[PDB]
C-alpha cells in the first residue's frame, strides 16, 4: 500500500511515527515510541517516511485520534536524512491545509555542530505554518550530551500530554520476534555476515552503496606513528572494478566485524552454542521488517557482523535484561536504571554509560543475569558503519580509497579494556587478501571550483585526513601546467617524534611546492598547549588578506573543543583586522558557510 493511511486503517493503527535516521538510532526510538501506544490502549507502527508520500498526512483526520510522532536525526549542515529528504522536499514545496492533524516531534542532533537539530526543529515549524496542531513540545535531543536521558525524559512528558488531550489512560516485556531453529538448512542459504542479499559478499555486482557495500582489497595498512602508546594508521583500499567514483572530501564507510575474543565469551557466559543457525521472525506478519537482521544466520554470526555489542546500551535493553536477573539487588539495579530521574538516572549515567560498560561487562558484574540469547539479539541495536574521510585524491588514486585512523583502546573505571571494533578490526587487516565491505558517501566538502582560488586547511591529528587528498590534487593541477593559489596547512599532534602523521609526505610536497605552506604546532613540546589556533591567530595578517581575496577556509577534526576554539579564532580575525564588531565577524564567518567558503568535516 502506497498511502500510510491506508495502511494504519487496515492494520488498526492510531499512531504512526517516522524516523530520519542514518545510523539507526531514530528508528529505535521510532520503534520504542510505537510499542509504547498499547499501554494507553492505542495502536501504532513506526514507518520509513521514504516508503510513503506525507502528502497523505492531510488524510489522517479520517482515522479517529489519529496521532502523528516524527523521529528526525539532523546531518551534514542542518540537512535531512536520505531517507527523510523527500518528506523534507515535499514541505518546502507545500501548502496544503493540515488543520486536524495533531503531532509531536523529538529531534536527534549534536550541540557541536554548526545547525544544531535543524531538522527537528524545521518540521515542527513547518507543520504548525500549515495549520497541524502541537500535542507536545518540540523535542531538542543532544548526543554531545547523553541523547538517552534527552529521549526518556521527553518520551514521558510526551505520553502525559496524550493521555491528557485524548482522554486515555496507562494501562510483562512483550517480544517482537519469535526464534525458529534451522537444524537442517543448507549451508549456503545462511548468511555469513553479509548485508542485504544472500551471497552478495560472494557474487559482487554493482551498483555498490550501504545495502551492497563493495569488498575492497587491503592493498596496504601501515603504521603512521612510533610509540607502542597509541595505533595510527594508514590503509589504502582497492576499489578497481568497483565503478564507484568519489573526490577529495568524501567519506568512506566500512561494515566492520566485531572481535572473536569478545563474541565467544558472551557465548560462553550465556551459556549459548554460537554455531547454532537460525532464524528471528517479525510476530506483526503485516510489517515489512520480517527480521532484526540477515536470516538465517548462526549466532556467531549475527554477534559479529550484525549487532551492537561494545557501545553501552540505552536504558530499555537494561529494564528488559533485569527480568532475568535472580539475584533481587541485581535485578533492582537493573530495572531502575530506566527512570528519568534519581538514583536510577544517577546509576545508569555512572555505572553503565560513564563506566563504558558494553554486555558482556553487564554480564559479568551482574552474574545472576542470565538471559537467553535469542532475545539478546533482539534487543541489542544493529552494528553501524563507521565514516572516514578519504585521506586521497580520485584525480590521482582514481582505483584507491585510502584512510587515516586513530585505533581506539582504552581502560575504563570498571577495570576493563574496550577497543574500538572498526579501528581495531582495520588494524587487524594483513595487506596484500583482506576485504573490506565499503561504500562512498558524498558530502560537501570541497577544493574550490576554481584552482586559483587560496585554501586554508586546519586539521589536527586524523583532522589532517582530508588535507591529505587535498594537497596531491592541487600538487597534480600544477603538473598539469594549471595556475594554483596559495595552499596552507595549519596541523598538530602531541609531539613531532611520537605522533607526526605523513611527516616525509608533507615535507615533500612542500619542497615540490605544492603545499604553500606546513604549519604545525606542537601541543606537548613546552608545559603551555600550542595549538593551531595558536599559530592561526600569529598568521592573522596573511590570513585575513586571503580571507578578504576569497579564500575558502576548511576545518576538520575534534568537534567538542578544536572547531569551536578555531572559529573563535577567526572570529577575532575578522574583527581585529576587518575593523568591524564581533557580532559583525561572527556575522561575517556564518556568511561564508551559507557561500560554501567555510566548510567542516567535524566529528566525535
Ligand atoms: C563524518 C565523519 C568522519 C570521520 N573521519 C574519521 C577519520 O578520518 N579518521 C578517524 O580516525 N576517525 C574518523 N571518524 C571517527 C570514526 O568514524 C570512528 O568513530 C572511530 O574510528 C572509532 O570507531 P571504533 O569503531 O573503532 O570505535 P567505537 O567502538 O565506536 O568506539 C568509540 C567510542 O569509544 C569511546 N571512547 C574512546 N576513547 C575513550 C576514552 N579515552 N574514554 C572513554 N570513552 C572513550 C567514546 O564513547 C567513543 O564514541 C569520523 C566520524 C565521522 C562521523
Ligand atoms: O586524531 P587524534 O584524536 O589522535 O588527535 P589528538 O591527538 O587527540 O589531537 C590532535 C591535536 O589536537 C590538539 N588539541 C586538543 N584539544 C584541542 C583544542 N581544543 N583546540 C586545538 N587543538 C587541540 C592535541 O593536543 P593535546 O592532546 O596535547 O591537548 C593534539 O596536538
Ligand atoms: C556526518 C554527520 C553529520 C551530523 N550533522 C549534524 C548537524 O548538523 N546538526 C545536529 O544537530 N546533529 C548532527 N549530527 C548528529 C546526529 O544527528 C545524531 O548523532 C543522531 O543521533 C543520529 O541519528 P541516527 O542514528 O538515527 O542517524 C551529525 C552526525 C553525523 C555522523
Ligand atoms: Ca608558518
Amino acid at each position: 500500500e502506497s498511502s500510510f493511511v491506508e495502511k494504519m486503517k487496515k492494520t488498526g493503527r492510531n499512531i504512526i511515527v517516522f524516523y530520519g535516521s542514518q545510523t539507526g538510532t531514530a528508528e529505535e526510538f521510532a520503534n520504542r515510541l510505537s510499542k509504547d501506544a498499547h499501554r494507553y490502549g492505542m495502536r501504532g507502527m513506526s514507518a520509513d517516511p521514504e516508503e510513503y508520500d506525507l502528502a497523505d498526512l492531510s488524510s489522517l483526520p479520517e482515522i479517529d485520534n489519529a496521532l502523528v510522532v516524527f523521529c528526525m536525526a539532523t546531518y551534514g549542515e542542518g540537512d535531512p536524512t536520505d531517507n527523510a529528504q523527500d518528506f523534507y522536499d515535499w514541505l518546502q514545496e507545500t501548502d496544503v491545509d493540515l488543520s486536524g492533524v495533531k503531532f509531536a516531534v523529538f529531534g536527534l542532533g549534536n550541540k557541536t555542530y554548526e545547525h544544531f537539530n535543524a531538522m527537528g526543529k524545521y518540521v515542527d515549524k513547518r507543520l504548525e505554518q500549515l495549520g497541524a496542531q502541537r500535542i507536545f513540545e518540540l523535542g531538542l535531543g543532544d548526543d554531545d550530551g547523553n541523547l538517552e536521558e534527552d529521549f526518556i525524559t521527553w518520551r514521558e512528558q510526551f505520553w502525559l500530554a496524550v493521555c491528557e488531550h485524548f482522554g486515555v489512560e496507562a494501562t510483562s516485556s512483550i517480544r517482537q520476534y519469535e526464534l525458529v531453529v534451522h537444524t537442517d538448512i543448507d549451508a549456503a542459504k545462511v548468511y555469513m555476515g553479509e548485508m542485504g542479499r544472500l551471497k552478495s559478499y560472494e557474487n559482487q555486482k554493482p551498483p555498490f552503496d550501504a545495502k551492497n557495500p563493495f569488498l575492497a582489497a587491503v592493498t596496504t595498512n601501515r603504521k603512521l606513528n612510533q610509540g607502542t602508546e597509541r595505533h595510527l594508521m594508514h590503509l589504502e583500499l582497492d576499489i578497481s572494478d568497483s565503478k564507484i567514483r568519489y573526490e577529495s572530501g568524501d567519506h568512506v564507510a566500512v561494515y566492520p566485524a566485531n572481535d572473536s575474543a569478545l563474541v565467544n565469551q558472551l557465548g560462553k557466559i550465556l551459556g549459548a552454542d554460537l554455531d547454532v543457525v537460525m532464524s528471528l521472525n517479525n510476530l506483526d506478519e503485516e510489517s515489512n521488517k520480517k527480521h532484526p537482521f540477515p536470516c538465517p544466520t548462526s549466532y556467531r554470526t549475527a554477534l559479529t557482523y550484525y549487532l551492537d555489542i561494545t557501545n553501552p546500551p540505552r536504558t530499555n535493553v537494561l529494564y528488559e535484561l533485569a527480568q532475568y536477573a535472580s539475584e533481587p539487588s541485581e535485578q533492582e539495579l537493573l530495572r531502575k536504571m530506566a527512570s528519568s530521574s534519581g538514583e536510577g538516572k544517577e546509576l545508569y549515567l555512572s555505572w553503565v554509560v560513564e563506566a563504558r560498560r558494553h554486555i558482556l561487562a553487564i554480564l559479568q558484574d551482574c552474574p545472576s543475569l542470565r538471559p537467553p540469547i535469542d532475545h539478546l539479539c533482539e534487543l541489542l541495536p544493529r552494528l553501524q558503519a563507521r565514516y572516514y574521510s578519504i585521506a586521497s585524491s580520485s584525480k590521482v588514486h582514481p582505483n584507491s580509497v585510502h584512510i587515516c585512523a586513530v585505533v581506539v583502546e582504552y581502560e575504563t573505571k570498571a577495570g576493563r579494556i574496550n577497543k574500538g571494533v572498526a579501528t581495531n578490526w582495520l588494524r587487524a587487516k594483513e595487506p596484500v587478501r583482506a576485504l573490506v565491505p565499503m561504500f562512498v558517501r558524498k558530502s560537501q566538502f570541497r577544493l574550490p571550483f576554481k584552482a586559483t582560488t587560496p585554501v586554508i586547511m586546519v586539521g589536527p591529528g586524523t583532522g589532517v585526513a582530508p588535507f591529505i587528498g587535498f594537497i596531491q590534487e592541487r600538487a597534480w593541477l600544477r603538473q598539469q601546467g594549471k595556475e594554483v593559489g596559495e595552499t596552507l596547512l595549519y596541523y598538530g599532534c602531541r609531539r613531532s617524534d611520537e605522533d607526526y602523521l605523513y611527516r616525509e609526505e608533507l615535507a615533500q610536497f612542500h619542497r615540490d611546492g605544492a603545499l604553500t605552506q606546513l604549519n604545525v604546532a606542537f601541543s606537548r613540546e613546552q608545559s603551555h598547549k600550542v595549538y593551531v589556533q595558536h599559530l592561526l591567530k600569529q598568521d592573522r595578517e596573511h590570513l585575513w588578506k586571503l580571507i578578504e581575496g576569497g579564500a575558502h577556509i576548511y576545518v576538520c577534526g575534534d568537534a567538542r573543543n578544536m572547531a569551536r576554539d578555531v572559529q573563535n579564532t577567526f572570529y577575532d580575525i575578522v574583527a581585529e583586522l576587518g575593523a568591524m564588531e564581533h557580532a559583525q565577524a561572527v556575522d561575517y564567518i556564518k556568511k561564508l558557510m551559507t557561500k560554501g567558503r567555510y566548510s567542516l568535516d567535524v566529528w566525535s
